[PDB]
């Protein structure tokens, strides 16, 4: 087998969108009614393995579809070796439908210190500046 | 009380990188080691409420800070009316540190008919034409 998202581009079936660097699909497994993915043409595993020159224009599609969709609620959510199926970037557009047909997330925040948070800061400084 | 990122912003402490168009925060109450936000400095509650002018350079940014940071492993996510807290879009950038310290999602996918799928197809095309 190859790339599920190169041989479905290359077979150009069902494509609901297209520009010059990306095309989009409707999920065939969705989450909720409407779940749709903005797929870069270009193949690369994760976010940061593109130049920008690849990911032109993904957000400005995506906002595109939602209005063309009617979809005011809604969650973008991409996949960097974490819950990733599929080993070409693509951007998951998941509309709120209902509480029990939505994108789900179990999100079990950790609170910091004030310190623990002032250390992590500089951190990042740290490392913005290298 | 007004908007937590405007107020932020406004203040300027503990900005960890600034573009034009936009700012990074590390969040104070992370999902995961190093989770941090990509911020736009213009307010609006949606990601559709945005023209591509307040929203330059998102994934660029994102990026440039995971290879900052180091994180090979990470999830990218924006919400807009589902999991929302606060209305001025933010695109949380969410490390993979280990099976207990990550964005954890419930994935509940549905299944269709090909003819459920030819007709999602066809309507999608549908609303891309009107
Ligand atoms: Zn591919
Ligand atoms: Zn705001």
């Amino acid at each position: 087998e190859g790339c599920i998202f190169c041989t479905l581009y290359r077979k150009g079936a069902n494509i609901i969108y297209e520009t010059d660097r990306l095309f989009a699909l409707i999920d065939r497994y969705p989450l909720s009614k409407g779940h749709f993915l903005v797929i870069p043409k270009a193949h690369h595993p994760y976010l940061h393995n593109y130049k920008p020159e690849e990911l032109s224009g993904v957000l400005d599609t995506i906002r595109h579809l939602v209005q063309k969709f009617g979809f005011e609620r809604y969650n973008i959510l991409q996949n960097n070796g974490n819950h990733q199926e599929v080993f070409h970037v693509h951007f998951h557009v998941i509309p709120f439908v209902s509480a029990d047909e939505r994108l789900m997330i179990n999100w079990k925040a950790k609170s910091v210190s004030d310190k623990e948070y002032s250390e992590m800061v500089e951190e990042a400084r740290l490392r913005v500046s290298s």
